[PDB]
């Protein structure tokens, strides 16, 4: 799976190594080997979340599989909220997680 | 819905509060409560649009619903072109709007 | 089609004009007119790819068509790996290409 985190927090307020710790958390939360987890963090953006420009973050989670995922995605989301509220010092109401489809992916040889 | 705007305009040429005014415009254009509208602006990127590196912007609009949306999406697109050409001082030919699917989204509690 | 390249390479290590040369390469590789090719490059991000924070890049390729694309997407991916390894001085194992769906897109008038 692929995690993409956009935030309007300034770069200096996003913890160093967030991408490493979020990768490890995702591996544990999603029950996937770390070598199948991808994380991208984009800070310093201009953002409105739920109509408000207060500090916030958007997390996209992309993957090929769709069938039967709704319930597990709710469970996973709750743990990512726990993780991100602590790391980013953001209230859970200022974090939104969305699930997006992929057709395929390939690592280079 | 979720709006994501990438542009190769330098940060200092993207208006302050664009994300707030685009959020309000989206609420009005899409006929959705502002608390369901999300906007992310990513400036200063390196971009080619329709084969050209002149100043440009890409707007992605993501949402769960797909059925019956083609005609309304054309109407909405025209108003977002109006809004963005004024705000960014870009010709409408240098703005591209694309519509992408989501499976679900959740706000934290 | 729409190419979006995220990388944790610093901005000064991403070649100037990468978006122009990647646009031309995509036109040739995909067999599409350059005026239908779009490229966005986002550098300086914090990233983990396949569980590792070593230098890396993610390329997303989005398009409306899905039917019958798996084999051609494998061919195209291999050429984009060739192109990006040279431009970015990254091993092919540090580049991941993913294919995502679009419902529609519109250029402004």
């Amino acid at each position: 799976p692929f995690l993409e985190l956009d935030t309007n927090l300034p770069a200096n307020r996003v913890p160093a190594g967030l991408e490493k710790r979020l990768c490890a958390a995702a591996a544990s939360i999603l029950g996937k080997p770390a070598d199948r987890v991808n994380v991208t963090v984009r800070p310093g953006l201009a953002m409105a979340l739920s109509g408000s420009t207060e500090p916030c973050a958007q997390l996209s989670i992309s993957s090929i599989g769709v069938v039967g995922t709704a319930e597990d995605n709710r469970s996973h989301s709750a743990h990512f909220f726990e993780f991100l509220t602590k790391e980013l010092a953001l209230g859970q109401d200022r974090i939104l997680i969305r699930f997006a489809p992929l057709e395929s992916w390939q690592i280079g040889k």
